[PDB]
DNA sequence: CTACCGATAAGCAGATCTCTCGATTGCGTATGAA
């Protein structure tokens, strides 16, 4: 371990294989800004998120 | 004889979570100053 430094209680299975990275890559936030003076759609607009009616329900 | 309405095959409106990007915006034809 590399923390407390003791041996762990099993050999740990160790070995090298291939791995790709993906594109996905997202966050967004509003407090106030663009707005039926409701709140403007779009991640890249400053947009807000919508309260859907399973969300009010 | 017959007015009214309850047994019988068929026409109209309506239906089926959230988010990010990218792309795109039918096709046509006539008047009048020179």
């Amino acid at each position: 371990s590399g923390a407390t430094g003791e041996e762990l209680r099993a050999d740990i299975y160790v070995g090298v294989v291939y791995y790709q990275r993906l594109r996905h890559m997202k966050f967004q936030v509003r407090s106030t800004g663009p707005v039926t003076m409701q709140p403007v759609k779009g991640r890249k607009r400053h947009g807000g998120i919508r309260v859907g009616e399973m969300e009010r329900d």
